């Protein structure tokens, strides 16, 4: 019944990079296919005098054969007709560390206590996603309040990921 189309997904309604910006935990994550980041994952978002939002994050990720790392990201977004969809350019202040260029959705937010993002990578021919994330944000690394967590928890169902998070736990790996 439900309506898992990218294309229908509601996103943040006038949204305000200046009230978004600041640091942001990650307190859930959906995760996509491949390499990703898995914990300790801390987001700085600023904007400039000319309007551009940039970020950074910091986490640990796995390279394979289990290998822990600290991973040091840099994100710049590009501006859409809608304002809260951008296009993000990221890479790793190391070269080696993962790039590219991903969609970025601020789905939801209120600004000074949680944020939904969303990114589909990939469609599917009848226009759901085929490789997605989300993260969930907390301005208080102890986690949300219930109101905001009810609230997240619409918004995790709505994009058709609600399944399919798992908890990101922060303990100072970096
Ligand atoms: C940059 C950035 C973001 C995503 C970064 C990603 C996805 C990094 C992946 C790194 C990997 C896979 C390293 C292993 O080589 C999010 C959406 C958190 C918003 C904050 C800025
Ligand atoms: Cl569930």
């Amino acid at each position: 019944e439900r309506d898992c189309r990218v294309s229908s997904f509601r996103v943040k309604e006038n949204f305000d990079k200046a009230r978004f910006s600041g640091t942001w935990y990650a307190m859930a994550k959906k995760d996509p296919e491949g390499l990703f980041l898995q914990d300790n994952i801390v987001a700085e978002f600023s904007v400039d005098e000319t309007g551009q939002m940039s970020a950074t994050a910091k986490g640990r990720v796995r390279l394979l054969n289990n290998w822990d790392v600290c991973a040091d990201m840099v994100g710049t977004f590009t501006d859409t007709e809608d304002p809260a969809k951008f296009k993000m350019k990221y890479w790793g202040v190391a070269s080696f560390l993962q790039k590219g260029n991903d969609d970025h959705w601020i789905v939801d937010t209120d600004y000074d206590t949680y944020a939904v993002q969303y990114s589909c990578r990939l469609l599917n021919l009848d226009g759901t996603c085929a490789d997605s994330y989300s993260f969930v944000f907390s301005r208080d690394p102890n986690g949300l309040p219930p109101e905001a967590q009810k609230i997240v928890r619409q918004r995790q169902e709505e994009l058709c990921l609600a399944r399919q998070y798992r908890l990101i736990v922060h303990n100072g790996y970096c």
